[PDB]
């Protein structure tokens, strides 16, 4: 077994890395099933010469709405749960990892299925937030994903390989995704389905 | 559908803006319904000319009590619950929001109804806590609201507008409020009242 | 009703301050019921020239202990609540507070008695963590109670008093105490007795 | 009774302190029971010469797997829970500490034993993270536990000596262990045999 990170902290990615260049989210968001729960994923990657310490990583969900009393609220936000209640969302990133968004009873794409998706007028917000060791500084980095940049039923291709006692990062599957069989009802409708 | 926030990072607000000034919060508070649920909401400013990261706010109950057994806490503090414990405090600050308190049975106006309020003897201090892109430092800003600029059954004027693909904010209407029908009775009165 | 906090943010504490000096502790400690619950309590200062942002207490219980297993933990650590679960421990320091941790079945003075306390071999630590205002820096300021330094019964003296607009802190006041009527019970033993 | 920590701050550890150099985790961890829980614990070491304020421990399990859907995940990470619940990972680090993971039905270990242990492939990222009170600023220390470096069945050997009114740390022992008798069932197996 090759390690991944070495007993005096060193990491064994990018062989002979150095630990301004920027980070980068995929360009696409996707959405399928994970040990029988339909999730929300998006990738986001690492820098190539720098950690980022006290690494973290949360989401918006911008959509208007209308409160049952008349109140329209224009680009609401609310939180989309990516970890927080259980510290995943605290990240360790040396490489390009998929954050994933449980769509569950609490998250707003509870009753949103595949035709309906398209249909939605919304916006995710992601954004990283941490330290880059280097610098010394608090960074902040943001992407958003709208409607028809989220795609259902597919699934991130990895791109992470070991090599010569080293993982690799093949940069150019970052943003690449393949489809795979994914139902189109919506978790709640799943979920009934399931309950009988 | 215009974005909010484009794929790499920049906001779609304020056009030609840059991203000292000083953050502001609504002068007045409100109180009432959303989605059922009666609740309190001020609204807090953004910075026109940078974001805040690790943005988050909090608010504070100032008000002297006495402890069944005799002991008078002169303007004893405790918290009130703004998105705590789902994350909802974490603010992504890039244009005016309202803050959004849910008057339930843990928070301390359980038991405060409309005629109630103007009688009680109390504060709410409000403090919003990030870091200034720009600057790089941890600032603070803080505000207060007391009885009497605690504004029962009101809403607050919407400020964001769609322009040109670009968002723009009126803050003239930044304090500005209407009025809407609004129960007065307290959070625990209406709920007694529903169950049964 | 004469404010805490001004509309600006600016305090109504200390009149005419300026927002190395050092942040003190209460030297002692105190047990006694508040609202029917035992708590111990020890009253955190606050800085007289600047604020502390993101200013939290934590507390830890130092007592070596002998797992079931025979494992004996010279000096073992163990976290005291004192209000990490609903964020009563993230602090709005503007004057002397008094830091509360209510004795339940899971605190660690559960079962600990007056009689049996000044037997127990045991130190609590107090840790303040926050970034002054006027420094940029992150401070951390530590004190500690031993057995003989908490005294069971006893409340801790108010020392903040509202004089000309202004409200002003008797720092005599500050580390004094008064006694009051308190059960010598234990809370596990209180809690069983109530519970009939 | 001799203090740990001072009444000004002061720790009496390391006597002749002043109050760069790495700082270091135990080579190997160990598991072993506590108060008939199954624990997991590595040793986390102190800095000789400086405090680590808002210090903090965290722990990912990195393991390839596959979902129930074929889709398969190289070195992916999910959190270890080190105290995160009720913040004993927010660590006083004044000499070597013992983290401890219980192995509960939402740890990772629930359902391997002793004999199944050295053939799982896995390996524990423990990454520490804390401000530099002399430096000013944020460290991470990181280091790595594979199958083979985790000890079934051993304790920590104690390093912690009082001398002279003060503590003393004998580093020699630091990383030393020794064997305790403990069962070579799985988490998951203990439960269901005490449960009847
Ligand atoms: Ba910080």
């Amino acid at each position: 077994i090759q390690r991944y990170v070495r007993k005096d902290g060193k990491c064994n990615v990018h062989h002979g890395n150095v630990r301004a260049e920027t980070l980068v989210f995929s360009t696409h968001a996707v959405i399928s099933m994970r040990d029988g729960k339909l999730c929300l994923m998006f990738r986001v990657g690492d820098l190539r010469n720098s950690h980022i310490v006290e690494a973290s990583i949360r989401a918006k969900l911008i959509k208007s709405k209308q409160t049952s009393e008349g109140e329209f609220i224009p680009l609401n936000q609310t939180d989309i749960n990516v970890g927080y209640y259980t510290g995943d969302d605290r990240l360790f990133l040396v490489s390009p990892l998929i954050i994933s968004h449980e769509i569950n009873q609490q998250s707003p794409f509870w009753e949103i299925s595949k035709a309906q998706l398209p249909k939605e007028e919304l916006e995710i917000v992601v954004i990283l937030e941490g330290m880059v060791e280097a610098t010394g500084m608090t960074c902040q980095a943001r992407s958003s994903y709208i409607t028809s940049e989220i795609l259902w039923g597919y699934r991130f291709t990895p791109v992470l390989t070991l090599e010569d006692g080293f993982y690799e990062v093949d940069y150019n599957s970052f943003h690449e995704t393949y489809e795979t069989s994914t139902p189109s009802l919506s978790a709640k409708e799943l979920a009934e389905l399931a309950n009988r």
